[PDB]
């Protein structure tokens, strides 16, 4: 970018997967494709709940990595029936392009 490089081994975006939680026990992954759909085509679900405790909140991992910042944001902050959900992103499923830009 300001050195002078260039030349990128991989030059597509990665599928994206976000951490949402204070989501009500009622939601499945059907919900998750279709009201995190309405961003974009959504890859894979997955909604972690228990009984033994309180596990309320799921991953959605987008096909696009822009996209999902621009979603992640809009719903970071959304009141679903009543109950305000956090969304952030999350580092497990991921390998941080080695390139001149960090987190």
């Amino acid at each position: 970018g300001s050195s002078g490089s260039s030349g990128n081994s991989e030059s597509k975006s990665t599928p994206k997967r976000l951490h949402v939680s204070n989501i009500p026990f009622r939601f499945r992954d059907p919900d998750l494709r279709q009201m995190f759909g309405q961003f974009g085509k959504i890859l894979d679900v997955e909604i972690i709940f228990n009984e033994r405790g309180s596990k309320g909140f799921g991953f959605v991992t987008f096909e696009n990595s822009a996209d999902a910042d621009r979603a992640r944001e809009k719903l970071h902050g959304t009141v679903v029936e009543g109950r305000k959900i956090e969304v952030n992103n999350a580092t497990a499923r991921v390998m941080t392009n080695s390139g001149p830009s960090s987190g």
